[PDB]
């Protein structure tokens, strides 16, 4: 493994990932694989994603409605049968950054709906005093 | 019809579309639909796209490696069987903005690989003297 964490996210959520999640992980010596730094052309998105997933200890998915509408398609098409998304896998971390009503999810995304039904996700809290508890679950997932 | 043209493109190619393609079309009284920019709220990505396609005379796809890696998945998954992508379709216009080698395209993108195989696309030239034949081909598609 080359990375402690792969982070998969939508550009719509860029700010939150780059000001909160990424510096929090970097402060704790958690090296991150990202599409901006690691992706290479001459390779498909599928291959870059596969590289990050295979070289990383954990894979973090930053779930939001925007993530559903722009990023999930690749995972449904190519990664539905992947060990990462099999129930009882120690390496998946799902972060629900903003709520996703189940009926907002396109009906061909069968794996995404199966995962949301599982309810293993870590929810980002509206209340700023209950953050820290979020981070406690994150550090439990790693450290 | 409300629109003469739908334009599907990647944001990575925004510049070329907004400084070159769109003004060229607008100048000649062509009403343009965009699923993000001719916004409809209350809809998923799929519903916006199919909306634009059904309401427009032609559908223009601005093909680039970036388009393949960020936009095509939705079309393979939800629209592969649509009449728009049926061979011998008067209504599809493919613009090749930047080259896409066959091996960079994921093998599950069957419809895209078939379309690229037809080689009916309009290629954007590096040399500025072969433009104009390019633009003349565009206006040809539209009168």
């Amino acid at each position: 493994l080359q990375f402690h964490a792969f982070i998969s996210y939508s550009e719509h959520d860029s700010a939150w990932v780059k000001s909160e999640l990424v510096p929090y992980l970097e402060k704790e010596d958690i090296q991150i694989c990202l599409h901006e730094r690691n992706f290479v052309p001459g390779k498909s998105i599928v291959e870059n994603i596969i590289n990050c997933i295979e070289k990383s200890y954990k894979s973090i998915f930053v779930l939001s409605p925007n993530f559903v509408q722009s990023e999930w398609c690749h995972y449904e098409l190519y990664f539905a049968h992947h060990n990462l998304f099999h129930e009882g896998s120690n390496n998946l971390i799902l972060i629900l950054l903003e709520p996703i009503p189940q009926n907002s999810i396109p009906n061909k995304y069968h794996k995404l709906k199966a995962l949301m039904t599982q309810r293993t996700y870590l929810q980002w809290p509206k209340e700023k005093s209950k953050r820290g508890l979020f981070w406690a679950n994150i550090r439990a997932a790693f450290n």
